[PDB]
């Protein structure tokens, strides 16, 4: 099912949003504009630190990234509440290229830690249904209930 072009949309609940990252920067924006804020930056393998700007929710930010890894890292960018400063919640370490987003059950649901053993995490919100998202790459969509297709594609591609 895809691929879909980049583009802002409400994801419906049940179905994981398979995104297909190909560049570094912003890979893509989620937030209801209440609880829930979280942008995933792609940084390309070996990279020395360095301090990159970012387009995130309609805001510059610089944000410190590194990679010593032959492998991306998709950094999650949090924060719960708009004055809140944006922090490395969690990271997906990668060769496949491929972030994972589902809405389901009052939570969203996303792929982290190291392909191939990259595993789901839910991040509980007050507004589920009002969570959209900005997709900067193109992307694919499969049933929640194809979810073992969906762990097999975000580990091994």
């Amino acid at each position: 099912d895809g691929p879909y072009q980049p583009t802002t949309f409400t994801p419906p609940t049940d179905y994981w949003i398979l995104i297909n990252s190909n560049t570094n920067g912003v890979v893509y924006e989620s937030t209801n504009n209440s609880d829930f804020w979280t942008a995933v930056i792609a940084v390309e393998p070996h990279v020395n630190p360095v301090d990159r700007q970012y387009n995130v929710f309609g805001e510059n930010k610089q944000f410190n990234v590194r990679n010593d890894s032959d492998k991306w890292k998709f950094l999650e960018m949090f924060r719960g509440s708009s004055q809140n400063d944006f922090y490395n919640r969690r990271t997906l370490t990668s060769d496949t290229r491929l972030v994972g987003i589902l809405k389901y059950g009052g939570r969203i649901w996303t792929f982290h830690g190291e392909t191939p053993r990259a595993t789901t995490d839910s991040s509980n919100t007050a507004n589920l249904n009002g969570i959209s998202i900005t997709i900067h790459s193109e992307f694919y969509i499969i049933p929640r209930s194809q979810e073992s297709k969906c762990n097999e594609y975000i580990n091994n591609g």
